[PDB]
């Protein structure tokens, strides 16, 4: 009968390394159609998401063919990270701005100290006998960009530390609101800038078919649309199950989902002495995640009319603040051995410890 | 009658592109010598003086000729800081320290995003087909006297927070004031040693008579002794009648006309694809706004006997800590296009939106 | 009779520029066994470590001809700080934190401001007509280090500052234990890594008797395990009567002798234009202060049960903060002038300044 649909499924679905992770998608719908206890929605809803957010990101480069590179170079970074835009606007709407807090900080760290700091240990494993290298000019305009997202980090944070100033909480508290949705404009005019750049100035340096290739990012979308709403709509009930801190399961293990193409997409281009792909994986993303998916979500607030600065505290700002200045000292000469990614790794590890810890309301 | 007076005042004042904001200035002493209220006479100057802080500027290199560069090289920082010198003496004296405290800083970020940065985006589009290269090893000396600088700022600004001490504010706030009149001196030290490196040490790499040409750097601060304290003395009653904060009129309006030669005097350099100048004006005038008009104005109050420290406060420190930091990252290679500058002007207006909203005495 | 005695000792003990200092330190013995005031005691256990904190690092590097430059590498940054080793742990075990929390930290300073700064500007004067450069590839992996070793203490300080979370004082406070005694072996794995990366991967680029050899290594310890009690158990009753804040005597005074063989062993190589040398002393022995001495001290109260955490207060964390950042910008191209090193030497009076006025409990 229909044959452009026996292997062409055998295709674009079971051609992966995650093959086992995929039948335990339908039990999160049909548990939540019986009515099993909501922590094993919530375990089964982090094991269905590794598949989708890795089928996707293969069937990014799979549309380069009909587009170009034009189109197939924004589209990159855009469907990498479309888990975090799933959930951080599920739980803005659902009056739980912890995890829009979190999540959104925690792709900054596991894109600076894990993603990166793996790329470095386990590929100068396998060159430690040839030498590595890679492009500083391309990794230079991503730093500039994450210290005009630091700043605006700070300036809302310190403002809470005013109390001198004969000012209650609640006027303090809606100047922190008023300079959040400002600086909101000023970091996405410095991203669709960092397009133009990209994707115009300078580009001197910087199988299946498409009827069919459209088809597998429609419906794998919309299954990260339901299996969002389950993650979101019941983390407090099963964080009270297993005594983790929903500081920790926001910011460590839903940070493993939303970067799981862009981890095993990077220790891919690591073996090969490619770091300059590496590098535009690891930092490429990060940026974005700065600079275009915060920034959105203060404006989508604002036009809902939801109280939602860029305040995240002050124990998570000086985390953001040391990844930063670490990431730039590693990069700074354009040749990596191992050790530049083992201190990357257990500078990740210190900010698991520190919020494995923290129990506190 | 007089042939050394006719054209030479031609060639002396009106050869600039700023004919128009000269008349501006004696209706500021017809103003001030009838009556006109307040406000009025600060619109005007801040117009008296932009003309006059440019051509003073124009008279430093026209008397390079009689004195030799020796001379005439420490004329070039000193006198396009002829502005900030006469307002923070005139504000101290008169109990204002908050314009002391601020005219004082806002000259150190304009010098870091605005001069600065419009001289790589203004400059880089024009030579986008051609290449940029500066020097280094010029612009590597003048930020290691910055942070010489900023930790001068840190540490007063940190004992304010150490109320769990046993001590109270009035034993606090005199171990403010000791350590504040104790790194002035330090200050100095490492400021007069940049001039004999520079003066002597490394000079590897590092039209008007003269009897008329001393004559309009006589007249032309005299009119600057009285443009500031016109400025000075009401800009309280001219910040009511706008509903600006005075946290904005005299850290960010006010160093416009204290670097308004500065600006002009470094576009002219960044379209001939000479950035080492436009290094040597926006860099070698901010340090000695770190360090020479700041820990001068930290003894002159300590002869006089006025209580003055270097606290500035807590959110002024974090915008001289970003600006110190991604001002090093822009420079660390020597190749510049006209991303590294937008990225700095966005950066300003980051400083400006915070300092908008801040309606807080 | 013995022969192997005579000019032995002449060869082992008197050949030093500090045969003066010798004499002084039986006194010490002998004013303790009489029963003379503690100043006087504590004004010569300070004259009576200096050449032997000396007389040790001479007795390493005449100990790498029997064992080889494998065990010899390990031990010239090993018995270079066997005093702050012996202080740090005779007063952890007395009660007495403050002087481990000082000790510890005031040979970070040391190493980076004073043992680096004068062996840059005391050797430019010398090779001012020569050129110097050093190699960036073996001082890099040292200030990723102190980046792990930063960030450690950062995050036990802001846990000090969130009195809004509904927790008391005692709840806190031993939030900041819990992750203090968890950090210390993330500290310790980047370290023994540290060695491997040293001692086996890359060895590419980075007289006396044996007999006798390990006997001037065996009392001379003993008496540095002497004349550390003695320093230890007054320094109370010694600051009194000097009207010297503990937080200077613990942070500047007692850092000459823990550093008085690091230092001229340093302007030893700073004239032969081998800067190599002087920057494998002043940052390879700030790295095991850091990374070594501090969290085997939080282990060895955790072993014994002490209380005790690697805050060091907001005052002492932005003097750390600072030195790593402007020693980073001092190295950043290999090419030394003396300038480089006033500006070191005179960030480093600021700290002088900053705890000599600090006369507060």
């Amino acid at each position: 009968g229909l044959k452009d649909f026996l292997s062409n499924l055998q295709e674009v679905i079971l051609g992966t390394k995650l093959a086992i992770l995929f039948p335990a998608i339908p039990a999160a719908i049909i548990c939540t159609y019986c009515g099993v206890s909501q922590p094993w929605i919530f375990g089964l809803s982090l094991l269905g998401l590794t598949p989708l957010a890795e089928r996707v990101s293969f069937l990014t480069e799979q549309l380069a063919f009909y587009t170009g590179p034009t189109l197939g170079g924004l589209l990159n970074a855009t469907c990498g990270n479309a888990t975090e835009l799933i959930i951080a606007i599920l739980a803005l709407t659902n009056n739980k701005v912890a995890v829009v807090k979190y999540s959104l900080l925690g792709s900054i760290l596991s894109n600076l100290l894990l993603v990166l700091g793996t790329s470095l240990f386990c590929g100068g494993i396998a060159n430690i006998r040839r030498e590595q290298r890679f492009d500083r000019k391309q990794a230079d305009v991503n730093f500039f960009l994450l210290l005009l997202g630091f700043l605006c980090h700070l300036l809302p944070l310190l403002v809470g530390y005013l109390k001198n100033g004969e000012a209650s909480a609640a006027v303090l508290s809606d100047m922190q609101l008023s300079i959040s949705r400002g600086f909101s404009i000023v970091m996405l005019i410095s991203y669709i800038a960092y397009l133009v750049f990209q994707l115009w100035t300078h580009r001197q340096l910087f199988v299946i078919s498409f009827w069919s290739g459209f088809a597998w990012l429609v419906g794998m979308t919309l299954v990260i649309a339901l299996l969002s709403e389950y993650v979101v709509a019941t983390i407090e009930e099963a964080s009270d199950k297993w005594n983790l801190s929903v500081s920790f399961i926001s910011i460590i293990l839903l940070p493993i989902v939303g970067n799981a193409a862009e981890h095993a997409g990077a220790v891919i281009f690591a073996f090969k002495n490619k770091l300059d792909i590496s590098l535009g994986v690891a930092l490429g993303s990060a940026t974005q995640i700065g600079l275009f998916v915060v920034p959105l979500t203060i404006i989508v607030a604002w036009i809902l009319g939801i109280n939602m600065d860029l305040n995240f505290g002050p124990l998570e700002t000086g985390c953001l603040a040391v990844s930063i200045i670490i990431t730039a000292f590693t990069l700074q000469d354009g040749s990596s051995h191992y050790m530049k990614g083992l201190v990357l790794l257990l500078c990740y590890f210190i900010i698991a410890i520190c919020f494995f810890v923290d129990k506190l309301p």
